[PDB]
């Protein structure tokens, strides 16, 4: 087996996944199914799937392309909330390790009190402006109760500071007050023409962060004193973009959404990150401003974590977030003309027979789970990928009775692999048969056609396949012997089953096995047995008072009887001049049918017409 502990979780939970699909039962949620495989590994799984269930609880339009709805403002903007979220509660739970030590013994306080608590051992320094409220400096308990997300203990930090911060106590109401974290644009430039008068090169940190960030300025600056790691990083600047120009404000000192995903991405970028040692903190950048496809990309190229993007990418695709190629051809990361900036395409086809690919020889049975996503793709030419993908594994693997199933010698069907995505089985058996007949395997496809007891397409194969091997010796380890012998399986099975094809199909399937029989005694020596079965067979006359009807029922026999003429006519020859060496009346009749031979052969046009009757006659020669 190629896959490890947590790819083999994986498909367990794919595999519940596709049974309710089918079943027709209330399927529970991917993501939630997939979180708990976390529970087998590192927290940086587990931190990841958090952060992937939370990214993706958004309300989208119902019944709606992707692109429309990842470039909806209103989508948009919930991502930034649902970052931001992400972030403020990861840095509170830092807070309450901090304190209580770990989050099992904070079993809480509210986020004022717990702050004050976090300075004593944050904070146990000079800078620090407009002093204390109860104990503490009081933009520090600014700066942390909004870290921690909590607008409203802030707040009553501000209320019992009204004496020195000024002008900033209506500000920071307006902001609070504000539905979208945002002032008005005379209060905002208020606020920011006051940071760059007097506040900028201030000794209070916290105040200067506080201030631009209520203030959405000073885009550049990072506040790396107080934001001094990534996460701080992402909140600040998730704070501050402004998503679309209204027209009306001043572009001047403005980060939008669009600028800061590229700076991220392009920018920045991998090597920015210490990206080998922390893959899982760039994907988190991704991720948390809402470049999934980008995400799932970088992690995917991590081929020791390649399960977790595919299974991210798997949870996008099925809430109808991603945003996929339209060709199979494309790289696995692309991008159309007319999409925004910033938004790029997956090529989830690629994607999952990438991974696949892995493990699809070792694992057939759990590629053909991830096959299933593909059900409702089609390829470039109209064909459904899963089907498509269904067929391929069968043929190239030949693990038909796995995957199709095993037919039984009784006619019963044993069930396989497929069987667990469906009921009506006989129009995927009869589809893949039919891709390994276009493909020339029609041995294979023989096998499959009856597998799907489609009796039509596998006698019809069978009399393509034993049309030229019916005069052939029946040699050990040889083609005609491998073709008679499951010719005569079919044949004992069929009769036993009473299953027959269209009589013109049926009878040709029974002729040319018993002409396969004629010659088989014919070339072991059995010249009397050999006779009397071509007679029994009424094919060829053996007497002047049949030749017309013998005539008249050949040029109905199909052109896999009428192509093996030449070699019964020649074998029958062969046998009344062997009959008649022996000898030395016998010879009147004897000499008679070789004649008849030679008159029915004249009438009858055949391949190799020429050389043989000049044989026939050669031999009639010998005789009289």
């Amino acid at each position: 087996s190629s896959l490890d502990n947590i790819e083999m979780a994986y498909a367990r939970q794919i595999y519940i996944y596709n049974e309710k699909i089918v079943n027709g039962h209330l399927q529970p949620n991917l993501v939630d199914l997939c979180a708990s495989v976390a529970e087998l590994d590192d927290k940086s799984i587990s931190d990841m799937w958090t952060m992937v269930k939370q990214m993706t609880d958004v309300l989208l339009t119902p019944a709606t392309d992707a692109l429309k709805n990842r470039s909806s403002v209103e989508v948009r903007m919930e991502f930034v909330r649902q970052a931001l979220a992400y972030l403020e509660q990861s840095y509170k739970n830092y807070t309450l390790v901090t304190v209580f030590g770990n989050l099992h013994q904070a079993q809480v306080p509210g986020t004022y009190q717990l702050v004050r608590s976090f300075l004593n051992i944050k904070l146990p320094l000079p800078g620090l402006q407009d002093g204390e409220v109860e104990g503490h400096p009081v933009w520090a308990l600014i700066y942390y109760c909004m870290r921690c997300g909590d607008l409203l203990a802030a707040s009553q930090v501000v209320n019992r500071a009204q004496h020195q911060l000024g002008e900033f106590k209506t500000w920071f109401q307006e902001y609070m007050n504000s539905k979208d974290r945002r002032l008005s644009p005379a209060t905002e430039n208020k606020l920011r023409l006051h940071y760059r008068r007097a506040l900028r090169n201030n000794t209070d940190p916290y105040k200067r962060a506080v201030y631009c960030i209520i203030g959405r300025c000073d885009v550049t600056d990072n506040q790396s004193e107080v934001a001094d790691k990534t996460e701080d990083y992402l909140w600040l600047k998730l704070n501050q973009v402004c998503f679309d120009d209204d027209g009306t404000s001043s572009p001047q000192d403005r980060l939008t959404l669009s600028q800061f995903q590229k700076q991220l991405l392009e920018d920045y970028g991998e090597s920015h990150f210490t990206v080998n040692q922390q893959p899982f903190l760039y994907f988190q950048v991704l991720f948390l401003t809402a470049q999934f496809e980008a995400a799932v990309a970088f992690l995917f190229r991590m081929e020791r974590l390649r399960c977790h993007a595919v299974h991210v990418a798997l949870v996008l695709f099925e809430l109808k977030l991603l945003l996929k190629s339209s060709g199979q051809s494309a790289q696995l990361l692309s991008h159309e003309p007319g999409d925004p900036p910033c938004l790029r395409r997956l090529n989830f086809v690629r994607l999952l027979m990438l991974y696949t690919r892995k493990f699809e020889s070792t694992d057939p049975r759990e590629a053909l789970q991830y096959f299933y996503f593909l059900r409702d793709e089609k390829d470039s030419q109209g064909e459904n990928m899963f089907l498509r993908c269904v067929s391929e594994l069968v043929i190239e693997s030949r693990e038909f009775d796995m995957i199709l199933g095993k037919l039984e010698n009784d006619g019963s069907r044993k069930p396989g692999v497929i069987d667990k995505f469906t009921s009506d089985t006989k129009p995927i058996i009869n589809k893949v048969a039919s891709v390994a007949e276009n493909k020339g395997l029609f041995e294979e496809a023989a096998k499959l056609y009856d597998l799907a007891k489609n009796a039509d397409k596998v006698l019809e194969l069978m009399n393509k396949l034993l049309s030229p091997v019916v005069p052939q010796i029946s040699a050990p380890q040889s083609n005609k012997e491998r073709l008679k012998n499951m010719a005569l399986s079919i044949a004992e099975r069929y009769r036993a089953q009473g299953i027959s094809a269209n009589k013109f199909v049926d009878s040709t399937f029974y002729l040319l096995l018993d002409l396969i029989t004629f010659f088989d005694e014919y070339h072991s020596g059995h010249i009397d047995r050999a006779f009397d079965i071509i007679e029994r067979l009424k094919l060829v006359p053996l007497n002047q008072e049949s030749v017309e009807e013998r005539v008249a029922a050949f040029r109905n026999f199909s052109d896999e009887i009428r192509h093996n003429l030449s070699e019964v006519l020649l074998a029958t020859m062969n046998i009344l001049f062997t009959q008649f060496k022996r000898l030395k009346d016998r010879d009147s009749q004897l000499r008679s049918q070789a004649r008849t031979l030679i008159t029915f052969a004249g009438m009858i046009p055949y391949r190799t017409s020429g050389d043989t009757n000049a044989r026939l006659v050669q031999m009639e020669v010998l005789m009289n």
